[PDB]
């Protein structure tokens, strides 16, 4: 019951963290990004 043993509910702190990591998905969108860059190579076949 104490609560030491960890069941009360994570710190609201907690899940905010976990949007921190959703940022890092963010930065996978950048590298989508680079996948447009490539448009830059000439149209003619390579």
């Amino acid at each position: 019951r104490s609560l030491l043993e960890g069941e009360i509910p994570f710190p609201p702190t907690s899940i905010l963290l976990l949007l921190a990591c959703i940022f890092l998905i963010a930065i996978l969108a950048a590298s989508a990004l680079w996948a447009a860059a490539w448009h830059g190579q000439k149209p003619g076949t390579h």
